[PDB]
């Protein structure tokens, strides 16, 4: 059973890397493009581009470990120890090519440290709505003279006592839509039966418990990139923002200079935190764009 | 009924004030004192340090609208006017004399409007764990690189759709205990008998969505706020904060410097948010002898 409708000509799959059955949609031909999600989400967010990506690329859409229908992680939910299996598993595709990498929301946080310590195996790097974990994070204001901020949701869900799944148990569709369009400029591209679909598969125990398991490591997170950071990446790199309400701003930007030599970015007006459904033309353009700079 | 037990001498009883019922326990004789409890509780934090100030003063601790056994307000949550609710109910009892004020958490947001705006009436004030609605809340940190974000939770408890409502309700002793003890230092004054008392009293439906009015109207307070505290207070006042886990250290002073004139603060170690109940002997000390420094029985 699948959770979410594959596009015609995709695959639907699984493998196992180091103990982990990961599962993934793809399709295409040439070299790889890997497409990461976040919170709140699974491959299909992506399912908008890739069809157009897998015109001139390979492209392969995971699971995050213990979201969607991946099993969740054997070693622990840090940036640095998820990043092993979706480093392995792009490499189970492109053993002989450095391929390139897409990233949005938590995609980043568990993407991050293998990009930076694999940086021959990474061709060229998409980043989009999301901090990488460092110090700046605590500089978020918890309150706004408009209401709720954008990351209050990190100490919730990184709360003990399991405060998350306790509360948000038997009430993950009210939660979902509340949270997902809070972050929005575009709430209307989310439908009941998108919402509905989203919301039934991160409703899985395992899955909101590993949601939240992000969260709860983020603090790990930051401490293990304190050190990757010494090393600057290198691959041409692009970054994506929202311009409206729910979105990064400039920040996005900002923040990836001080990580990469070889940075453009963009800022979308219009289009808050989910990009690729709030704004898929345009992101979708953009990607495309910036990915096909290179050989395909 | 009685939601929580009425320490002996003292009378647990009502009063109407435009239009709204407060619940309040009254005793003692001499100078009134009023003490305003916060979030998560009820007139009952006060318990053990009210049959001590009795010995000197006449004691009040209301329950805040919507909270305890106290109506909702009538008016709005924001407050300036939860305040004339308090600066009402406590000038029933003392007509033709200045009381003094002790205030807890949200019990600030709710007073500060009445004792900038009536200084007469307001011998002797002590806030102690909450900051004053003003700029400064804009600057807390929404997550921490250790410990936790101390006021994350005016973001949930703000949020559209009665969010935190619709998860909390239901749920109320588990959240309840939750938060109260991720905000202690000494979490083991809060036994699971305490605890049931106070999840039972919030967990009434209309005391559930009044905790969360309070924050709703947090925004609307700083705004008020930014008017009033063209005005500093005049009177002598005490801030109290907690050293330990989940206290405001040494914020509640330097804030409380902008404010007024006359202020001396302490932060006591090894406390977190609740000092009444996780540190009791030297937060009843600290009161006791600054408002005994004052006219008293």
């Amino acid at each position: 059973a699948e959770e979410f409708p594959v596009p015609n000509g995709f695959e639907s799959a699984y493998r196992e890397v180091d103990g982990v059955k990961l599962h993934y949609v793809k399709g295409g031909q040439g070299p790889l493009v890997m497409l990461v999600h976040g919170f709140g989400q699974t491959w299909y967010e992506w399912h908008q581009l890739m069809p157009e990506l897998a015109k001139r690329f390979t492209v392969i859409a995971p699971d995050l470990p213990g979201l969607g229908q991946s099993e969740p992680p054997k070693t622990g939910y840090s940036g640095e120890q998820v990043a092993v299996y979706l480093h392995k598993l792009a490499r189970q595709f492109s053993p002989d090519r450095p391929f390139d990498l897409v990233a949005h929301d938590i995609g980043i946080w568990n993407t991050y440290p293998m990009v930076v310590k694999n940086q021959a195996d990474i061709a060229r790097l998409v980043y989009m709505e999301a901090p990488i974990p460092d110090a700046r994070i605590y500089r978020f204001p918890a309150f706004t003279a408009q209401g709720e901020s954008l990351v209050w949701h990190f100490s919730f869900f990184a709360a003990d006592d399991r405060l998350a799944e306790t509360l948000i148990a038997g009430k993950e569709r009210f939660f979902l839509e509340h949270f997902i369009k809070s972050a929005a400029s575009n709430t209307e591209v989310f439908s009941e039966r998108l919402l509905d679909l989203y919301a039934r598969s991160y409703a899985k125990p395992h899955s909101l418990n590993a949601s939240f398991e992000y969260y709860r490591a983020l603090n790990e997170s930051v401490r293990q990139n304190a050190e990757l950071a010494k090393t600057r990446l290198q691959m041409p790199t692009m970054t994506l923002a929202g311009g409206g309400h729910g979105g990064m701003g400039t920040f996005q930007l900002e923040q990836m200079k001080a990580y990469a030599e070889d940075v453009e970015g963009h800022v979308l007006p219009g289009c808050g935190h989910w990009l690729p459904e709030e704004c898929a033309a345009p992101m979708n353009r953009l990607v495309i764009d910036f990915l096909s700079r290179g050989r395909h």
